[PDB]
């Protein structure tokens, strides 16, 4: 059911990763915002990040999302919070969704995504507080598959712009 849809999305993430690796190889230069495969990657990773996510909010009712999970895992982990601090310094980002997208893109630019997510999923305590059972992040068999795919991006360069779009509204398309 949901299991079969999960599995498909994990494969989609893999196909997006391979696409980016091929596009990189083909282009002979860093991936840019007009890559439809970066776009697909972004959406598949976000799907996974939102999958079986527990619902949470601030005391004023604003929505928390995976950005808030990343902060809980990493904001105080020395060495691990460069991207947390970067996104916290962007005044334009108004929502947890948008902040989380910025963090993913920062991580891609700096070739740290896999390592950062691996570090999140290692925190079993926080991950269990944010996710229901079927989340791949609670299952190494599945979480290392996803992390594994991500390590192939550790060698792909991304030259992603820092402005020219509104992440609170949408992933960039060019």
């Amino acid at each position: 059911n949901a299991e079969s849809q999960l599995q498909r999305i994990i494969r989609d993430l893999q196909d997006a990763v391979t696409e980016l690796s091929k596009e990189f190889q083909e282009a002979g230069e860093p991936i840019t915002d007009d890559s439809t495969s970066l776009h697909k990657f972004s959406y598949k990773l976000e799907y996974l990040l939102q999958f079986d996510q527990k619902e949470k909010a601030t005391l004023l009712g604003n929505k928390k999302d995976y950005w808030d999970y990343f902060c809980a895992c990493l904001a105080k982990v020395k060495g691990a919070n460069d991207g947390i601090r970067f996104v916290k310094s962007i005044s334009e980002l108004r929502t947890s969704l948008g902040k989380g997208r910025a963090f993913i893109r920062y991580s891609l630019v700096h070739q740290r995504l896999a390592d950062t997510l691996q570090q999140c999923f290692m925190n079993t305590k926080v991950t269990s507080d944010w996710y229901y059972a079927r989340s791949p992040f609670l299952q190494p068999k599945l979480s290392s598959d996803i992390v594994g795919q991500l390590y192939e991006l550790t060698e792909v360069q991304f030259d992603l712009a820092s402005r020219g779009f509104d992440l609170d509204a949408a992933w960039p398309t060019f």
